[PDB]
């Protein structure tokens, strides 16, 4: 019987809605089919933007999107992606298609209509200062110049706003091979030459490690933490090795206890790094971003290696569970978490085909757990059960937030598949007497997924297994089961 | 009563004529109204350039301009500023217009009308090596190319002359946000493809410190020393701190004494960062180049932050004479030092206001000094009377150059407002008896400055307080003043 | 009298043909006159390139050329040698003139009628990484995209291939006067942009050290391994300081033993330099390149210093023979070396005055040793007479390889101008008894050439002077000779 304890009255900060952020590169069907169908498609589209989706993401609310991210951020350049579609650059090779449709009018129509903020790579490997300085002018700049007229030629009349500009992604690797120490001065450079028109302040976000580098950190701190309002970080759980990593479904036990192991070891990486950034900023000023995060599995099989079309088990939506519960645990710094891919493209949220679109098991955790989004963290600390194979894993994962209402949100994770979790919860720092709803998404397969046949295998029962004796909330969460509460005064 | 002794015969060195020189930069009205009026302004103008003002920077002996030098330069792409007038590129936000009316051919006109050196800094920080590269060809080369043939096109026959060709500016702050190790390798990189075109010769000028940024010197000298012609130094002399400087005119005693005492700092930087240079320089081959000096307060009482329009009073004046005084103590280093700004910008020498223009203090210290330019400087020694609220200062400063003609200028400079400075001078290494003129320039007030309805407040009566009894020169300077004298042997 | 060993069995590795390769610039008449004359030259041309030539290099077989290489390299824009022959870029001085006629069209036109590989430097120094990047799209790219579209535009249907990109040339001095570690992550973000296409395999190459800058080759190695397939070295024979080097021709004896020893000085060189790489690269992956080497003379008495326009003696045909009996001698990490350069150029296999060409002693030697060009190399040892003012050369040079068609060749150089070389030779290995022919290149006069007015000189004649005893091979070399033989079995 795994045991909980709540303070509702201290709280121990506000998780920044933008940790529940999604990330979109032009990859596999991520831009293409994904989001954009063009707008004389026959599936029902907005500006060329399908509806079956759109509606999804504004239910989920989606607070932040990273576009084009990854490596294709630091080969796009711009102007390739504006002026007349039927003029944009095209380029194709048999061996994956790229029209450039999809550029950035089309990006900001797209994060307006969601209503979400936008977060944009510029690039620094192959693309040169005053590139990425005229990608803001063309955007943010109120006044008369040669971009902001081009701007408007091309049919948005006033400028757009943007907070978030990432300079390059990745550029250890696919962005440029770079060393740290280098990667710096560019930073330092480029990032002097973008600037805030008319009243449109920027937040600079310098690429940060890859995993266990905490030289880059160390350095990049060091040399530019000065001229940046944020640091990028990039963890992925692979479950097995590169070359072989595993399927997405029609794995065994050992896979199942491996992948959440592995996820679980982000703590480790963000604490440590953490650790680095509070030397070189005690006041905690600047902030972390992981701008890439998810699960990784060998593709599906038959599809395109590169399409990274994978499918998405009750195991990855525990495995978001837990990271978000993570980011919780390190709201403190972490201000943004965005997750790989959004579309058809790695741990999705949404896979499609055709106008046939489907809500993964992810999606449910980021619609079910939106409400911790600006929500207040409330102090805990529990008594979890052991599980796994030797007693590895901790069997309940946990938090609590109380939104602006007023209401008490409460998260957890059974990551036993095998048995249910008893869980007692004493509740501390109350007035009224209180009530008490729950929601749970769980699974009978360990590898339970939605098909476009099945769209529904998998999908949010409200839950009822819990007596709450005004002062105790005992409860039996189900095996491998994501559990939400909704907790109102009186 | 201050005592100075003058061996007429002992050279101590030469003051390199360009040490006079000026700066000017696309910024508030230093280019537009102040020079550039347009060809069909109704002001006098000639080729669009301002009658009144070219007279009086003619009749100033201007010995070289640095443009766009400053922040500007590390922006401007300079076939901005070429071709068709009314197809060069254009800007306007009202938060500010630059239609690029001013560029490369229209400055070059410039220098020659007037007659001054054009001293260029090229774009390193949002410009490309190719770009800045070809800025030379467009220039200085005779023969048949794109660039060369675009200059024949745009007006220009024959190729122009240049020596002084500063690779970026302000590379630490606006220029870029560099390190001083990179921005070393980037200069080696940029100089290595700029070429001396017909016969043409350059004179390749590094971005060095800010300040006391001894560090930047001493890398820069390191690293580069083999691949520059000369190293740039900024410094600016602000009463008080950063965020609160104070005014040019209705200011404290305090003020008086403060702007005064940070301006000498100055001698303190020269004197170290020439240390630094002997060092890597020995032989001293290596010009120190000052591009940016002078007074900085808070713009005039209503004007635009950015326009930087500041006034000109007394201080302004006495500030330049010691500053001089300074680089002739450092001639054998020094070559060059270029006052911020020329007009309607810092500490200018004009002000203007449409067709009617004003000479400040400044302007007549670089007048009277004048004198100086090339002329050969003299050894002294002095027994300087104290001055300032704890004998701080010293009450008096005081030059010695004989120019071409044989004839001898001294230049003195009264510190203290308050009272008068006595002083006696003894005069060795004599063959011929000697007469003696003078020139004083001084104030009432500790903040007489040329308004438009007062353009004559301040400015150069002749002096004669001064009786030359064949081997002493008694003489009492009057309070708050700039006075220089000229001898004549037999 | 010199005595040698060789063992016919062991095969100590293989020669790479590409070893014998050669390097042309945009420089003199190396590229202009000297290859391309233009489709409506009188002389006889194949689209536009002069047969006389071609016929010589096919003849001598070519296996790798450097293009554009040098300098000139780190100055082109190869875009400005595409398109129209009539719209390229065209530039003039008369002081010479570069049409751009010759561009990536006409290179690798040239390079599949010798059949030669072709090797390319992309422009680093004044270049742009999209730049390069898109030089291998419009070369090597298959597929739809603006510049592979635009080859096809200009002519050539399907792409090329090719394996070696050198990134940038001589980024010390000429390329950008970079340091080491700069270049490193130059190189790496560079490199980073260029792609295998279709099934293209690049093969890449940073640029090495200057002669004995091992610091260069130390960093490289430790910055770059990973990034490169191979690293380039520059070595020249000059005779005298560089101010004064010494004339082709009409030297002392002095200049003799200078040149001879200064180029053996090469090995010290591959060995120190090759010692550093095994370091860093045990499993010798990474290829070692000589992409610049030669004698340098001064230019002939009258031509253009910059025009290099330098002469051919039987030295510089020396200097060939033991560098490349080096290069056998280093073949294990050796693989391929690019002479500077080949026409009107340097130590030039061709020199050309209007339709007259002539065939330097060098060229013979690349001809003669051409049948080393992928043969197996040979274990032996020797005991080398000593010669020169002090014992200080050996006189003798020997190497031996066995070529796909199971002969065996043997090549040979007295360096004694004075007397021929007793040689000795046991032989080891064999199965079959052997016959032998013979081929000698040697010259009456230390400095005998080929003029325009006797093209024959100094060429092959067959050479009989040894006998072969069945065991033992004794032989007189002619003095300052180079020889070859041939062996059959049976």
């Amino acid at each position: 019987a795994s045991r909980v304890v709540v303070n509702a009255d201290r709280v121990k900060g506000t998780i920044n809605r933008n940790i529940y952020g999604h990330f979109s590169e032009h990859l596999g069907r991520c831009i293409y089919e994904g989001l954009w169908v063009g707008e004389d498609s026959p599936i029902p589209n907005t500006n060329g933007i399908r509806n079956d989706v759109l509606e999804a993401l504004k239910q989920m609310k989606i607070p932040v999107l990273h576009w084009p991210g990854g490596c294709f951020a630091d080969e796009y350049h711009w102007k390739d992606g504006v002026g007349p579609r039927e003029k944009r650059k095209r380029m194709v090779n048999t061996h994956v298609i790229e029209n450039n449709h999809f550029g950035t009018h089309e990006f900001m129509m797209l994060c307006e209509l969601l209503g979400c903020e936008p977060y944009i790579s510029g690039n620094v490997g192959s693309g040169t200062v005053q590139e990425m300085s005229e990608w803001v002018e063309y955007i943010t700049f109120d006044g008369e110049s040669p971009m902001a007229n081009w701007r408007r030629e091309n049919g948005r009349e006033k400028p757009w706003r943007i907070k978030y500009w990432g300079v390059g992604n990745e550029n250890w690797f696919c962005g440029g091979n770079m060393r740290a120490e280098y990667y710096a001065d560019l930073y330092r450079q480029f990032q002097t030459y973008l600037r805030n028109y008319g009243d449109n302040k920027l937040h600079k976000i310098a690429c940060g490690a890859n995993t266990a580098d905490y030289h880059w950190t160390e350095v990049l701190m060091k040399q530019a933490a000065p001229f940046m309002h944020g640091l990028s970080l990039h963890y992925y759980t692979v479950p097995g090795p590169w070359e072989k990593k595993g399927p997405a479904t029609g794995f065994t036990t050992d896979e199942w206890w491996v992948t959440l192991k592995k996820a679980l070891f982000m703590d480790r990486l963000v604490t440590k790094h953490s650790a680095i950034m509070d030397v070189y900023d005690p006041d905690k000023r600047i902030d972390l971003i992981v701008d890439e995060w998810g699960t990784w599995y060998d593709v599906e099989p038959g599809t395109n290696p590169g399409f990274l079309y994978q499918q998405n088990s009750i195991r990855d939506a525990l495995v978001a569970g837990a990271t978000l519960h993570i980011f919780h645990r390190h709201c403190d710094r972490v201000r943004m978490a965005n997750i790989a891919q959004l579309v058809n493209v790695m741990q999705s949220v949404i896979l499609t085909e055709g106008e046939r679109m489907l809500l993964t098991p992810t999606y449910h955790v980021f619609n079910m757990f939106k409400v911790h989004q600006d929500a207040e963290l409330l102090d805990t600390w529990e008594s979890v059960e052991r599980t796994g194979p030797e007693g590895e894993l901790p069997k309940v994962s946990v938090s609590a937030s109380r939104a602006a209402d007023g209401k008490i949100h409460i998260s957890l994770c059974n990551l036993d598949f095998e048995t249910g979790a008893s869980v007692d919860i004493e509740l501390r720092g109350l007035n009224g007497g209180v009530s008490a709803t729950g929601t749970t998404l769980t699974s009978g397969r360990i590898d339970g997924h939605n098909t476009f046949d099945e769209p529904e295998r998998v999908k949010p029962a409200p839950f009822r297994d819990f007596k709450l004796e005004g002062g105790h909330l005992n409860a039996s969460l189900p095996p491998m089961s994501v559990t939400v509460l909704e907790l109102t005064a009186g």
